[PDB]
């Protein structure tokens, strides 16, 4: 008996086999969940990647900046899962910030249009997905988004940290709306994970100083974490998302669960 | 397949059929856990109460202010579960504050000896149980304690709120030690639950004004909670404790999980 | 000897005699500060309003969404205060959210373009003013912005609360940059103040339910505040801003000071 | 015109010329305050030390664990300042934890009697001083205590961190009582200061590993602080205490002001 047996769950945010969402989707399928996937722009690529998941799942296009995609999404999901069925879960694993808003590009030099695009994709879209999908969610359902703890400023992450602060605030409002449907809304604040993009950044893609700073941050994270932190292993994060999708945290909403090795609880 | 199948878990804090720990123990057994119980002082009473749990579990005496009890505890547990077996989980569901430290007795009028007894039982003892039991815990294990959010001052709870603030700090240090064993340490911050003691307090046992204030607090809690809060139902709390005892929050330690309906995330 | 004697301070955000910034400016002048004022759009109106301040102060136009205004601002300030002089202080008292983002208009129904405009004005602009002005600030200087505590969701404030969460994050990054100049950056989180706009909202301008909710929030604030809260009196807020502008909080930066009667420290 | 002209202020916690309280007292006198001092045990020593303050101030004995001292304190203060006069300010700069509760002595090995003594002196006593002194405080008055940010666990500080967590909670309750008198209660959370005791600890007095860890913590603090941190300079801390004693933070109570260089706002 899987943790998520018979649950119907939408998972956004797969782009590579290193996406946190890929691991969320693998774990959820291992636990009995029936999935619908959403992808942005490179659908042929995403399908090829998702062919490696343990079970079949339909893939729907979703650009969160596209109002038409959002307006049609619930109907497209219902067609995929069948009329008369609703979702039990939704995973938001979507984030973006233009290069001007991250790395060695100075914090003050990021144009607002770039920051605004990043906030749109990384924070506002959590509300936009909830608006689209709550009408097709069952009572007892769960919406989960991916977060990085923004309560203190960090090198390099710059405006992405600001976007996460906005996301945390959005989640608290989404919980008010979601509760009317009997649905929970929460974020998982993960420690650093070496996705393709993060590996590129560590390698200097957004400047050497920024890569060096991120490498220092990752090392400090494992050091501070009482149980350690493995940046090469997304499974503990995926498991935590599944815990929130399950029936086992039924009184938690508007909240943040930290899948970070405990690092945020320790100064040094 | 239960959430906790094959896990060996110690549960402290049962005194009545309304104890949060009673519900923790029922749920954990429903999920396949094999339990050892600890009780304070009234062992015949506790045995009679625990006869109503769905499965048998040995009951061991533990007064957390008694150093001899603590020194012998791991040996007594090992005898109960069998040599060569260790615990996978520990639940601390223990709290006390003398009457002078709660209710209408003025905050300033509580003698230190009373406050100190309350802190001993309610906060220090989380460290004392961990010291006793970590040497008989398996890697991957989990220690969970019960908390009430003390980040803002409240009427009536007075020095018990101070004790919880101390407990939260103790948990963060216990996580450092526990991590050396591969063990997690976390608290569950519950909303208000109408245990026998709380019902007595609402009824005026610690003064009418204090009862009135607590009644107001409970009503506000349900109002603020986006998914509501039922003070007569401990099951959602028990489920959350079981989530932390399980393998599904493997990267969370030194932390607090709020089983409170989301109330702490909303101002009004 | 005034608290701010000989300090040169820029104050943004005056639009009426009820603006928090008007009071900040009056108090700072009472304490010896020499001011430069900035205003948005209705300059003749603002001049007429500012004629009531106890001392003369030049008024410069600043629309924070106008890159040309921002690019020219330091030069315009220097002309006002004289070549070879720099500022010791900067006050950001600027906020806006379109009606779709506040009140009874549903949270989900706010278009991104509206939210983005609000975030631009209310959060990003704190970075944009700092970028413009740090090059003309003295060591030991202070940048202060106005904040409302967004750590928990509230009725009616909706996307403005999200904007404040973003502002708090921006302040922490601005402090990193400002520190290179020997300059502090902090926010003052005020309790509710009955400005003209807030009075209109309480009166129903953004819907009756929203007005009712805000009225309830204000009453709860005075109740929770251990020293009370007078929503008709901005002076305690203005004084707190002046404290941060002064030499008396020299080791505080990236931070938030709560001028709220202590309400955020109390649950009830 | 000094910041504190004509204010009558009690300052506890002087033991050496490196005590944070010595600097608080020097700065307050420089700003016009008339002081009463309290000292523990070594009164001849304290008098000799306080002879170096810029102005005369009476010294009263106060052991905060001595109920008789506390019961007589207001009468002794009134005799010192004259009948019909009251205090405007109170500074609590008192802390202690036995060696078993700090350094390399393992966290689990601290006996409760030692922890309890530390909590008594370091946390409960903030309530005990307020109880004693509020009846002789003027409206508009201010009580300030010294704090170190305990929200995350640290090496070496061990049970002292737990005591600070308790102190923060006590302050929030003291603010409720103090508000009835028109009096504010707040803490100043300082960065690390090289007092004699701290220098001894860095030098290995509580074990080499603990000294090494504290040295690492101090270095990280200056690094994280956007405006830097000088552990050899208590003046910025003293100034912040004086800001809270003044009339310039009139709407802040139950709160914590961080005089730490901004370090707590930055991850790295
Ligand atoms: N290190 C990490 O990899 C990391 C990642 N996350 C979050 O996890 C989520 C998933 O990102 P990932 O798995 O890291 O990486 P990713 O690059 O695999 O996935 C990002 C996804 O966003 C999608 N996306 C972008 N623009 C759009 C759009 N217009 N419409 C729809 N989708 C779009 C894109 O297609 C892709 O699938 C994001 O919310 C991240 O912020 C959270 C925490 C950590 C983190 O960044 C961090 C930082 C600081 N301290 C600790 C941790
Ligand atoms: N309302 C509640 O019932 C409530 C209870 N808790 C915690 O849950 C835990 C269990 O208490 P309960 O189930 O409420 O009540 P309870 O009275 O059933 O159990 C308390 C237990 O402590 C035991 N105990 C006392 N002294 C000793 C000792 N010397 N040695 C060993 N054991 C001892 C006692 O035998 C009993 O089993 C405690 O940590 C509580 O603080 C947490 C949160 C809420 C809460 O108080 C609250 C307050 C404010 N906002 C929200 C929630
Ligand atoms: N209640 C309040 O009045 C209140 C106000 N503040 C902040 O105080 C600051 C000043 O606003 P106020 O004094 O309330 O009101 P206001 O309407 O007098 O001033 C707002 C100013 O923004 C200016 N502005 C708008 N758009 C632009 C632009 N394009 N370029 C430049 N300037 C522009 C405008 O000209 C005006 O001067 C803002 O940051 C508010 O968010 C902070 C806290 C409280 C608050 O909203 C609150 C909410 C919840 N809990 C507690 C408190
Ligand atoms: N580093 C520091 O020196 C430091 C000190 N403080 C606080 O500042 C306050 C003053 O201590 P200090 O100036 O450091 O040192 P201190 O040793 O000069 O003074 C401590 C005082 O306590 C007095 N005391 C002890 N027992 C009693 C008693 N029975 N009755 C009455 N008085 C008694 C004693 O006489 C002495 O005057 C305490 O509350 C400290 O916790 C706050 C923050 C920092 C800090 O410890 C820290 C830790 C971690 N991150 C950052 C900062
Ligand atoms: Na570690
Ligand atoms: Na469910
Ligand atoms: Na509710
Ligand atoms: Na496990
Ligand atoms: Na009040
Ligand atoms: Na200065
Ligand atoms: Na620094
Ligand atoms: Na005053």
């Amino acid at each position: 008996t899987g943790l998520l047996d018979g649950k119907r769950i939408l998972v956004s945010g797969i782009i590579t086999d290193s996406s946190i969402a890929f691991h969320i989707a693998r774990v959820a399928q291992e636990q009995g969940a029936q999935l619908v996937l959403t992808g942005f722009d490179r659908l042929r690529l995403i399908q090829r990647i998702t062919d490696r998941l343990p079970a079949k799942a339909p893939l729907l296009e979703l650009d969160v900046q596209n109002e038409e995609h959002l307006a049609s999404l619930a109907g497209r999901v219902t067609e995929a899962i069948g009329a008369g069925n609703k979702l039990d879960g939704v995973v938001h694993s979507i984030g973006f910030m233009p290069q001007t808003g991250m790395g060695i590009n100075p914090f003050f030099d990021a144009p607002y249009a770039d920051v605004s695009k990043g906030i749109h994709i990384s924070a506002y879209s959590y509300a936009s997905m909830a608006k689209a999908l709550l009408p097709i969610m069952n009572p007892g359902g769960s919406i989960v988004g991916m977060d990085f703890d923004p309560s203190r400023a960090m090198p390099a992450y710059n405006w992405m940290t600001v976007a996460k602060s906005a996301l945390e605030s959005v989640n608290r409002f989404v919980a008010r709306e979601a509760g009317k449907y009997g649905v929970r809304s929460n974020l998982v604040a993960a420690g650093p994970i070496r996705t393709l993009a993060m590996s590129a950044i560590v390698g200097g893609a957004l400047g050497e100083e920024a890569g060096a700073q991120i490498q220092l941050l990752e090392e400090g994270w494992d050091q501070r974490a009482p149980i350690g932190w493995n940046m090469k292993d997304a499974t503990p994060v995926a498991k935590t998302v599944c815990a929130l999708l399950s029936d086992w945290l039924p009184a938690t909403t508007g909240d943040i669960i930290y899948a970070d090795g405990g690092a945020h609880t320790q100064l040094l």
